[PDB]
Protein backbone atom coordinates (compact mmCIF):
# COMPACT_ATOMS: atom_id res chain seq x y z
CA UNK A 1 0.00 0.00 0.00
CA UNK A 2 2.82 2.63 1.61
CA UNK A 3 5.84 2.89 3.27
CA UNK A 4 4.69 1.42 6.95
CA UNK A 5 5.39 2.48 9.92
CA UNK A 6 8.07 1.15 12.40
CA UNK A 7 5.37 0.26 15.63
CA UNK A 8 7.27 0.11 19.14
CA UNK A 9 5.97 -2.30 22.04
CA UNK A 10 6.63 0.49 24.30
CA UNK A 11 3.85 2.42 22.50
CA UNK A 12 2.01 -0.15 21.61
CA UNK A 13 1.55 -1.53 25.09
CA UNK A 14 -0.49 1.59 25.78
CA UNK A 15 -2.86 0.12 23.56
CA UNK A 16 -3.26 -3.21 25.80
CA UNK A 17 -7.02 -3.03 26.30
CA UNK A 18 -10.11 -3.90 25.09
CA UNK A 19 -10.48 -0.27 23.52
CA UNK A 20 -7.57 -1.01 21.64
CA UNK A 21 -5.31 -4.11 21.46
CA UNK A 22 -2.36 -5.36 19.84
CA UNK A 23 -0.61 -7.88 19.20
CA UNK A 24 3.04 -9.03 17.71
CA UNK A 25 3.25 -11.80 15.55
CA UNK A 26 6.55 -12.75 13.03
CA UNK A 27 8.22 -9.49 13.39
CA UNK A 28 4.75 -7.79 12.63
CA UNK A 29 1.97 -6.18 14.56
CA UNK A 30 -1.66 -6.40 13.65
CA UNK A 31 -4.71 -5.18 15.06
CA UNK A 32 -8.04 -6.84 15.97
CA UNK A 33 -9.62 -4.41 18.12
CA UNK A 34 -13.09 -4.81 15.69
CA UNK A 35 -11.78 -8.79 15.34
CA UNK A 36 -12.44 -8.96 19.16
CA UNK A 37 -16.11 -10.34 18.09
CA UNK A 38 -14.60 -11.98 15.53
CA UNK A 39 -12.33 -13.99 16.75
CA UNK A 40 -13.53 -17.63 17.11
CA UNK A 41 -11.22 -17.81 20.34
CA UNK A 42 -12.86 -15.08 22.23
CA UNK A 43 -12.48 -11.84 23.60
CA UNK A 44 -10.50 -12.33 27.17
CA UNK A 45 -8.04 -14.63 25.36
CA UNK A 46 -6.88 -11.93 23.20
CA UNK A 47 -7.04 -9.29 25.67
CA UNK A 48 -4.64 -11.91 27.75
CA UNK A 49 -2.06 -11.58 25.13
CA UNK A 50 -2.61 -7.69 24.30
CA UNK A 51 0.26 -5.50 24.06
CA UNK A 52 2.46 -8.72 24.17
CA UNK A 53 4.34 -11.43 21.83
CA UNK A 54 1.69 -13.87 21.46
CA UNK A 55 3.94 -16.02 18.43
CA UNK A 56 3.84 -19.09 20.48
CA UNK A 57 0.51 -18.52 22.03
CA UNK A 58 -0.72 -18.34 18.35
CA UNK A 59 1.24 -20.91 16.69
CA UNK A 60 0.29 -23.10 19.34
CA UNK A 61 -3.11 -23.43 17.97
CA UNK A 62 -1.81 -23.64 14.57
CA UNK A 63 -3.39 -20.81 13.27
CA UNK A 64 -5.16 -21.57 10.00
CA UNK A 65 -3.56 -20.66 7.00
CA UNK A 66 -6.59 -19.17 6.59
CA UNK A 67 -5.02 -17.12 9.33
CA UNK A 68 -2.35 -16.19 8.18
CA UNK A 69 -3.86 -14.50 5.50
CA UNK A 70 -6.43 -12.76 7.67
CA UNK A 71 -3.81 -11.17 9.49
CA UNK A 72 -2.74 -9.29 6.23
CA UNK A 73 -6.19 -7.88 6.33
CA UNK A 74 -6.21 -6.37 9.96
CA UNK A 75 -2.56 -4.97 9.47
CA UNK A 76 -1.43 -1.97 11.13
CA UNK A 77 2.33 -1.72 10.89
CA UNK A 78 5.24 -3.31 11.39
CA UNK A 79 7.13 -3.90 14.63
CA UNK A 80 11.07 -2.54 14.81
CA UNK A 81 13.40 -5.37 14.33
CA UNK A 82 15.21 -3.46 17.20
CA UNK A 83 12.25 -3.60 19.35
CA UNK A 84 11.38 -7.17 19.05
CA UNK A 85 14.50 -8.05 20.15
CA UNK A 86 13.50 -6.40 23.56
CA UNK A 87 11.18 -8.52 24.65
CA UNK A 88 9.42 -5.68 27.03
CA UNK A 89 9.06 -7.81 30.10
CA UNK A 90 11.88 -8.22 31.96
CA UNK A 91 12.27 -4.72 33.20
CA UNK A 92 14.48 -2.35 30.75
CA UNK A 93 17.06 -0.61 33.21
CA UNK A 94 16.47 -1.92 36.65
C1 LIG B 1 -5.59 -10.56 13.73
C2 LIG B 1 -5.37 -11.46 14.53
C3 LIG B 1 -5.90 -12.87 14.63
C4 LIG B 1 -6.53 -13.54 13.65
C5 LIG B 1 -6.81 -13.01 12.26
C6 LIG B 1 -6.84 -14.85 14.20
C7 LIG B 1 -7.50 -15.83 13.49
C8 LIG B 1 -7.83 -17.08 13.99
C9 LIG B 1 -8.51 -18.10 13.25
C10 LIG B 1 -8.97 -18.05 11.80
C11 LIG B 1 -8.63 -19.17 14.06
C12 LIG B 1 -8.74 -20.60 13.43
C13 LIG B 1 -9.88 -21.00 12.47
C14 LIG B 1 -9.52 -22.15 11.55
O1 LIG B 1 -8.35 -22.63 11.60
O2 LIG B 1 -10.38 -22.60 10.75
C15 LIG B 1 -8.02 -18.81 15.34
C16 LIG B 1 -7.93 -19.59 16.41
C17 LIG B 1 -7.37 -19.28 17.63
N1 LIG B 1 -6.79 -18.09 17.92
FE1 LIG B 1 -6.59 -16.52 16.69
N2 LIG B 1 -6.40 -14.94 15.49
C18 LIG B 1 -5.83 -13.74 15.80
C19 LIG B 1 -5.26 -13.43 16.99
C20 LIG B 1 -5.19 -14.22 18.09
C21 LIG B 1 -4.57 -13.85 19.34
C22 LIG B 1 -3.92 -12.56 19.72
C23 LIG B 1 -4.71 -14.93 20.19
C24 LIG B 1 -4.22 -14.97 21.60
C25 LIG B 1 -4.17 -14.16 22.34
C26 LIG B 1 -5.38 -15.95 19.44
C27 LIG B 1 -5.69 -17.19 19.91
C28 LIG B 1 -6.35 -18.18 19.22
C29 LIG B 1 -6.68 -19.51 19.76
C30 LIG B 1 -6.38 -20.00 21.14
C31 LIG B 1 -7.30 -20.15 18.77
C32 LIG B 1 -8.14 -21.52 18.74
C33 LIG B 1 -9.64 -21.23 18.99
C34 LIG B 1 -10.14 -21.93 20.26
O3 LIG B 1 -10.07 -21.06 21.27
O4 LIG B 1 -10.76 -22.99 20.29
N3 LIG B 1 -5.67 -15.50 18.17
N4 LIG B 1 -7.53 -17.54 15.25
Amino acid sequence: DKDVKYYTLEEIQKHKDSKSTWVILHHKVYDLTKFLEEHPGGEEVLREQAGGDATENFEDVGHSTDARELSKTYIIGELHPDDRSKIAKPSETL
